[PDB]
């Protein structure tokens, strides 16, 4: 693999993302001034947990379809064999929305876009699981502080899928190709952008996938 193709890979992966990103950087920033009411977020409060468990579920089951287009869009992705497609998307695509939940989040005053505004974790008390809500703004916290780059977040979240050491896999060779080049390319452009520093600050992948095993319970 040349210079030419790793950074046609790179370019490739940031461009995949940006077409399947759902909401766009500049729009969350911006919106970050709009934040609900005191009387707003009475109004989610008060709802059936079963309604903000529809409104919820809705969202971020159109954000794991943003995911699944975003695998599809990924050099070789589609040429491994159906089996792997799936069980890949089946245990990354969730860590993958988790971690795109960090641009939607402000640090400033720990909220989240959720229906067009930024909300605390107060919005979500129907809920009724105060400590899965507080452990994702928590994670989203700790990942805000690295100011994530759009392309950066392209690139990290293209090796959440392309994980070779997912159970499973029936062409794990194939699977193994295409991560090391991805690595090769995340490696290569935080080089290039003198964003090396991160590495040693992202959470362990073991980390995202314990926070998936209570979302599923
Ligand atoms: C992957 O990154 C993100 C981040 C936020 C949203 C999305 N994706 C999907 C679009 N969206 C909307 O609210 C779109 C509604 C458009 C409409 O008005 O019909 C957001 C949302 O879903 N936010 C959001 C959704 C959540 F389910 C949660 C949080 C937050 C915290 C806690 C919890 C995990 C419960």
């Amino acid at each position: 693999a040349s210079l030419t193709e790793i950074e046609h890979l790179v370019q490739s992966v940031c461009k995949s993302y940006r077409e399947t990103c759902q909401l766009r950087l500049e729009d969350l920033l911006r919106q970050r001034s709009n934040i609900f009411s005191r009387e707003e977020v009475t109004g989610y409060q008060r709802k059936s947990m079963w309604e903000m468990w529809e409104r919820c579920a809705h969202h971020l089951t159109e954000a794991i379809q943003y995911v699944v287009e975003f695998a599809k869009r990924l050099s070789g992705f589609m040429e491994l064999c159906q089996n792997d497609q799936i069980v890949l998307l089946k245990a990354g695509a969730m860590e993958v929305v988790l971690v795109r939940m960090c641009r939607a989040y402000n640090a400033d005053n720990r909220t989240v876009f959720f229906e067009g505004k930024y909300g605390g974790m107060e919005l979500f008390r129907a809920l009724g699981c105060s400590e899965l809500i507080s452990s994702i703004f928590d994670f989203s916290h700790s990942l805000s502080a690295l100011h994530f780059s759009e392309d950066e977040i392209a690139l990290y979240t293209a090796l959440v899928l392309i994980n070779a050491h997912r159970p499973g896999l029936q062409e794990k060779r194939k699977v193994e190709q295409l991560q090391y080049n991805l690595e090769l390319a995340f490696h290569h452009h935080l080089c290039k952008t003198h964003r090396q520093s991160i590495l040693a600050k992202l959470p362990p992948k073991g980390k995202l996938r314990s926070l998936c095993s209570q979302h599923v319970e």
